[PDB]
DNA sequence: CGGCCGTACTG
DNA sequence: CAGTACG
DNA sequence: GCCG
């Protein structure tokens, strides 16, 4: 953790963020490439070359760096859409995306008052401008803490074999959190199945849920339920819960998957697509066909994956700890 | 030229 | 399906 | 945007 290029990082991640909420995703994908590269590095880039000998840099972008330094500014900068603040502050609402946001932007909307009272809204992004500060806010994992052990608690009151963990940033060991990612899953490997609906209606009883979005509840087979919490007593905010029910075959995989980073299963992700292996939250195979354009046409087979050990192991990756996969 | 991860809801 | 979301 |  030693941001040896802040300045220059700094003007860059405001036209990644341009980028992103205006949808150019691959454009957006680069900087944010090139934005880590320039601050998970050793020392102040002070050549167009040491830049370009940076993986994730190439000329394009190093000619940038360049202009930060020698002109101590980026004219690129001075040419943004003046809608971007706006795209930017309509995409924070949990719900709403570029494409969302453009629209509006069309239609004449330019702040929150004309979107809560103008815009047509979806259940999801009624919830979300509802609680749009709090969305926007990180929690100490102290709280983090208590609010797994409050679906823990729920969770093993009416099975106590239930295995409940808090991935995300949590378990990547960070201060504070932006939600609670809770991990349920069963030794046995079969009582995990229908649960959500015992969970979420004892969760309801004692009035800690306040808001669903994602909860597809008539379906026996829900893997996922993102939602809104509080815990009780004064000074408490609403905090984003987010909680997945998997078979204990794939808990590893999944454990994987939900204590991220993002970018970091991106990436792993992305090397097993070299090798002709697959991964992803179900499990890890190996003989995946994929046509020209990297899309799978052949199934493969799983691997036996009993722990994230066993998923680097078979990447040939050495093993990282939690603690270590910020990318 | 063209992929850039592989998934799960919503309406 | 497109959109948005999860890590 | 970067990279193979
Ligand atoms: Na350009
Ligand atoms: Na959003
Ligand atoms: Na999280
Ligand atoms: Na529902």
């Amino acid at each position: 953790a030693t941001n040896h290029n802040l300045h220059i990082t700094e003007k860059l991640e405001v036209l990644a963020k341009a980028y992103s909420v205006q949808g150019d995703k691959w454009r957006a994908l680069g900087y944010a490439k090139a934005i880590n590269a320039l601050k998970s590095f050793h020392k102040p880039v002070t050549s167009y070359q040491e830049a370009c000998s940076i993986p994730g840099i190439g000329k394009r972008m190093a000619e940038k760096i360049i202009e930060i330094l020698e002109s101590g500014h980026l004219r690129k900068l001075d040419h943004i859409s003046e809608s971007v603040p706006v795209l930017e502050l309509f995409s924070n609402i949990w719900g709403a995306g570029t494409k969302t946001a453009q629209m509006w932007y069309q239609q004449g909307f330019r702040s929150l008052e004309d979107i809560r009272s103008q815009a047509s809204l979806t259940t999801q992004q009624a919830i979300g401008l509802k609680h749009y500060s709090d969305f926007l806010e990180r929690m100490p994992r102290e709280e983090a803490t208590e609010i797994e052990q409050t679906v823990q608690k729920a969770a093993q009151a009416f099975n106590s074999g239930l295995l409940c963990v808090a991935c995300g940033s949590y378990r990547r060991g960070k201060a504070t959190c932006g939600d609670v990612d809770v991990l349920i899953t069963h030794p046995d490997g079969r009582s995990h199945r229908g649960i959500f609906s015992r969970l979420l209606d004892s969760l309801r009883q004692e009035g800690f849920l306040t808001d669903d979005l994602v909860s597809q509840e008539e379906n026996g087979q829900q893997q996922k339920y993102l939602g809104v919490c509080r815990l009780p007593g004064p000074g408490r905010r609403h905090r984003r819960l987010d909680i997945i029910v998997v078979p204990y075959s794939e808990f590893a995989c999944a454990l994987l998957y939900f204590t991220g980073s993002a970018h970091f299963n991106r990436s792993m992700r992305a090397l097993a697509k070299t090798k002709g292996m697959s991964l992803s939250e179900h499990a890890l195979s190996t003989a995946v066909v994929r046509n020209t354009h990297g899309a799978k046409v052949g199934p493969g087979r799983v691997l036996p994956t009993p722990t994230e050990k066993d998923v680097f192991r078979l990447l040939g990756l050495p093993y990282r700890e939690p603690a270590e996969r910020d990318w």
